[PDB]
């Protein structure tokens, strides 16, 4: 059965205006600015930009990837889809 979100975690997230998009769950750096509650830190595969997100807008990467992970012409996905396959865990900083 599933569990909550933890650090390292793969999904698709979405935010309006874009398709659901390869990212990951990353942790809080010592001394960092946290997420509001209720929120987690979304680093986004490609473009390497951070987001807060809440649940409903994560999807599992295994569960989703059929339906979410085909190319895309927006800026940094194509990137991203190569990331979160062959190195999702890696620093992008």
């Amino acid at each position: 059965m599933p569990h909550a979100f933890k650090p390292g975690d793969l999904v698709f997230a979405k935010m309006k205006g874009y398709p659901h998009w390869p990212a990951r769950i990353d942790d809080i750096a010592d001394g960092a600015v946290k997420p509001p509650p209720n929120k987690y830190p979304i680093f986004f595969f490609g473009t390497h930009e951070t987001a807060f997100l809440g649940p409903k807008d994560l999807f599992p990467y295994d569960k989703s990837k059929d339906k979410y992970g085909k190319p895309n012409k927006r800026k940094g996905f194509n990137e991203g889809l190569w990331e979160i396959q062959n190195n999702p865990h890696a620093s992008y900083s």
